[PDB]
C-alpha cells in the first residue's frame, strides 16, 4: 500500500526560445548554441506514496549527434559541462539537456552519457546515496538550442519529442521493483531564424 506513487511530466516548451539572429561572424560555424528555453520546474515528478528514499536517473531518448561544451545561464552554474547533442529530426539543428534537483541550489547535471542521477548528484560517486526520506521527488528542466549546420530565415517547425525519462530509485526494494518513470518532454512549436548583415 506505501507504494502508490504515480509520475508526472516534466517539459519545456518550443514557444519560449527567442527569435535567433544570426550575425556574419557566425553564420557558419557549428555547432553553437544558438539560445535557451525558458527552465521548468514540478515538485512532483513521483509522489503518492508513503515517504521514500528517491533518487531520480535519466536516460536519454534521442539519438546522439556530436556533443559540445557550454555553461547554461539559467541555473547558476559556475563551470562549464560537455553536452550530448541530441536530433530532433530537423535539418541543422539539435538540443542540449541539463537536469537538476528540485532545490534550487542543487546542480546542473548535464546529459551526456545513457545513464546518470540527477538528483542527488551525489548517487552519481555513492551508490548508497537518496534523498532524505521524503514525499515527493522533483526536478528542473534545461533545454537549448544548437546549430549544427545552416538555418534558413523564417519560421522552423519543432516536433514534440520526448528528450527521455527519469527513473526512480528508491532504498525501498519494494518501491525500486516499480521501475517507475516519468516522461521528459520538449513541446514542439516554431522557433523563428533571421540572419543580419
Amino acid at each position: 500500500g506505501p507504494d502508490d506513487y504515480v509520475p508526472s511530466q516534466i517539459a519545456v516548451n518550443t514557444s519560449t526560445l527567442p527569435g535567433v539572429v544570426i550575425g556574419p561572424a557566425d553564420a557558419h560555424t557549428y555547432p553553437r548554441v544558438i539560445g535557451e528555453l525558458a527552465g521548468t520546474s514540478n515538485q512532483y515528478v513521483f509522489n503518492g506514496g508513503a515517504i521514500a528514499l528517491m533518487r531520480g536517473k535519466f536516460t536519454p531518448a534521442l539519438p546522439k549527434i556530436g556533443s559540445i561544451t557550454y555553461t547554461f545561464h539559467q541555473g547558476n552554474s559556475r563551470d562549464s559541462s560537455d553536452f550530448d547533442i541530441y536530433d530532433i529530426g530537423v535539418s541543422g539543428l539539435g538540443i542540449i539537456i541539463g537536469m537538476a534537483g528540485y532545490w534550487p541550489a542543487t546542480p546542473l547535471v548535464p546529459i551526456n552519457s545513457s545513464g546518470i542521477y540527477i538528483d542527488p548528484v551525489g548517487a552519481n560517486t555513492n551508490p548508497n546515496t537518496y534523498n532524505g526520506a521524503t514525499a515527493s521527488f522533483g526536478a528542473r528542466l534545461f533545454v537549448a538550442f544548437v546549430a549544427t549546420g545552416r538555418l534558413p530565415n523564417g519560421y522552423i517547425t519543432i516536433p514534440t519529442r520526448q528528450l527521455g525519462t527519469i527513473l526512480l530509485e528508491a532504498k525501498r526494494t519494494s518501491l525500486n521493483n516499480k521501475g517507475l518513470t516519468a516522461p521528459v518532454m520538449l513541446n514542439g512549436g516554431r522557433i523563428q531564424v533571421q540572419s543580419q548583415t
